[PDB]
């Protein structure tokens, strides 16, 4: 059983929502429990929002008391986008987006959506490709590029391609699916050219207005074909090996003309179509994702490329060439700025391959979808620029082909009462944040969690007579990543962020402030956590971690540069009920202990410190991987709570 098992592969992008705004408070993926959340510039967690009225945590869209069914949308554009992450810091939501963004549904405001995520896949790192929009958005979904470099109609910030328009005007770069069309893949995109909210990228491209009615750009990419043409093609066993689906207005799940639950039904009909014929369905992968997260709030720092500066030096470091992701043409706001990736969005894998209610929390965006069909089809996307396919995955994480199961689907809610749905929750009073603000909470409790290509270290070199910690960002595993260093000590500049790809390593120095203290906190993947503690003007201690995946093992080296000896003591924070081993460490040599890792499923935190110092420290967290399934981390929902 293997990925060529896949004989159609169905892509149905719905629109504007944000990952915490479904499932900040679904078990099992990274939401409001998250115990690795970023700090905001005053040193807070990224949570702690603050605008004209003060903080504003987020807060809960209450459907059975408010009309939050039908709430109003919250900006969405360019500008806005990155004036909220504010070059990472992620500090400005609320002025950005106003308080609505800050508000998220329960399991009981959207049953289908938390059923559909319970029952197949739900992907808590797939990522949104453009900080903004929606055309943007579609755009590198459908072409793995908005053009950056200006050249073919670009760059592309807004929307001003999603309609038809003279031939002469449209965009010139290639699009994907003439590319599927010359190596013979059939395909087509489903919709309602009558009602597709202007979903359809395609027919912003010179090739396809200047198209013959019968060509097969048009029949395939720009004609109606419903969800009966879909059902039938089903039915028949003629479905195309790549298939998109574009929404009616009322049901693409955007606020503006639709809600949850319309979105929901409409997504139950697609199954109720893909289903039809039990063959068909058992070669099938039905990948569900939105294009942005509107103005939606969710917490986890987008990976990105370094930000270019005006004398042409990067803020962070990349292995990646990262020309095209840079805005420097066009809108005059945010130039130097990188285009993406976004805010997190819900995307759900649906498939034989992907039922049991599993995480996959690899880094992914739109092009992700892009890099599936290559992997399965052959066909490549040159487009796609090489930070994305450094940085964003192939979606093949998020299967396991080799146990397929073509048992009939559990029950998933009933979705056909909405327009009643709908229509008496209007009648409700608009929803508001609370009087007082309080942190939301998200349930304990493990997900089956899908193996990531990823093992990243940060390790730390300083000298006694040196005005700077060196970090190297090493990046041993099979898929690159990106490093979001936070200076504790800095509240005025923005992360710096590193971009090491696969089988790579970077190096950075970072100095100490006025009196030789440092305080860095090193965020990546799936929890990936280094803090860095100390001063840099007796002992010298340092660690260096090291994964041994094949004996289950994490192996901690303590090191003393130092002319004392010292006492240096490894604390666990969460795992392991604060166990505490302590190590003398002899001037000039170093110690190792060795940890199993098999209680905690691979996952750990401990922190090291130094008896007689009390600002070093070193902290380490996140997950082993060894190639083989594991769990979400199982201390989800305890947020900052350490021993
Ligand atoms: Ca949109
Ligand atoms: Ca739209």
């Amino acid at each position: 059983g293997n990925l060529k098992d896949v004989e159609h592969v169905v892509i149905l992008m719905q629109e504007n929502r944000s990952f915490d705004h479904y499932f900040g408070t679904l078990k099992g993926v990274r939401g409001f429990g998250d115990r690795m959340a970023i700090p905001l510039p005053d040193g807070q967690r990224v949570w702690h929002q603050k605008g004209s009225k003060g903080e504003i945590l987020p807060y809960h869209f209450d459907t059975s008391t408010t009309s939050a069914q039908r709430v109003d949308g919250t900006p969405h554009t360019w500008p806005d986008a990155q004036q909220a992450w504010n070059e990472g810091r992620m500090d400005k939501w609320l002025p950005a987006k106003t308080e609505r963004s800050l508000g998220y549904y329960k399991e009981q405001d959207i049953a289908f959506q938390f059923a559909m995520a319970n029952a197949f896949t739900i992907c808590d790192a797939y990522h949104c490709s453009f900080q903004g929009g929606t055309n943007p958005n579609r755009l590198f979904l459908w072409t793995g590029t908005n053009d950056p470099l200006g050249q073919h109609g670009g760059p592309v910030t807004t929307n001003d391609h999603d309609s038809n328009g003279p031939v002469e005007q449209g965009y010139t770069w290639t699009t994907y699916p003439e590319r599927l069309q010359a190596a013979g893949i059939t395909w087509r995109v489903y919709q309602d050219m009558a009602d597709n909210f202007s979903d359809n990228p395609l027919i912003g491209f010179r090739q396809y207005r200047a198209a013959a009615p019968d060509s097969p750009l048009i029949v395939n990419g720009l004609s109606t074909w419903k969800l009966d043409a879909l059902k039938r093609d089903v039915l028949a066993n003629s479905l195309p090996q790549v298939s998109w689906i574009v929404a009616p207005a009322k049901y693409s799940e955007h606020p503006g003309p639709s809600s949850p639950i319309w979105g929901a039904e409409y997504t139950s009909w697609v199954l109720d179509a893909l289903t039809a014929n039990p063959e068909v369905w058992s070669k099938t992968a039905l990948l569900v994702m939105f294009d942005e997260n509107d103005g939606f709030f969710d917490h986890i720092a987008p990976p990105a490329a370094p930000s270019l500066n005006k004398d042409g030096t990067l803020r962070g470091k990349t292995t990646a060439d990262a020309t095209l992701e840079w805005h420097t043409k066009g809108d005059i706001r945010y130039r130097n700025q990188p285009y993406g990736l976004g805010p997190r969005v819900p995307m759900y894998v649906i498939s034989p391959w992907s039922k049991g209610g599993w995480v996959n929390s690899q880094v992914f965006d739109h092009t992700s979808v892009i890099r599936f069909l290559e992997q399965r089809f052959g066909v490549m996307e040159p487009n796609i620029s090489p930070w994305r396919r450094a940085v964003c995955g192939d979606l093949t994480s998020a299967f396991n082909f080799a146990n397929p199961n073509n048992e009939p689907f559990p029950e998933l809610p009933d979705t056909s009462q909405a327009d009643a749905i709908v229509a008496s929750q209007i009648k409700l009073p608009k929803p508001k944040p609370p009087a007082v603000a309080a942190m939301p909470k998200q349930e304990m409790g493990i997900r089956p969690a899908r193996a990531l290509p990823y093992e990243l270290g940060v390790h730390a070199r300083y000298r006694s007579g040196g005005d700077a910690l060196s970090l190297t960002f090493a990046n041993t595993g099979k898929a690159g990543a990106v490093f979001q260093v936070f200076d504790l000590l800095d509240s005025e500049n923005p992360p710096k962020r590193y971009t090491v790809g696969a089988r790579k390593r970077l190096h950075d120095s970072f100095q100490g402030d006025a009196s030789g203290d440092y305080h860095l906190e090193v965020h990546g993947p799936n929890g990936f956590l280094r803090v860095f503690r100390g001063n840099l003007a007796a002992p010298l201690p340092e660690v260096r971690i090291d994964y041994e995946p094949l004996f289950g093992n994490l192996r901690v080296q303590l090191i003393n540069r130092g002319r004392h000896p010292v006492k240096l003591t490894v604390k666990d924070n969460v795992y392991r009920q604060g166990e505490r081993r302590t190590v003398n460490v002899p001037p000039g040599q170093r110690r190792e202990v060795r940890y199993s890792l098999r209680s905690s499923g691979n996952w750990y935190d401990f922190s090291v410190s130094a008896q007689g110092s009390d600002s070093f420290l070193r902290r380490f967290s996140g997950r082993m991987e060894d190639g083989r399934s594991g769990f979400s981390d199982p201390g989800m929902g305890l947020g900052t709570l350490t021993f």
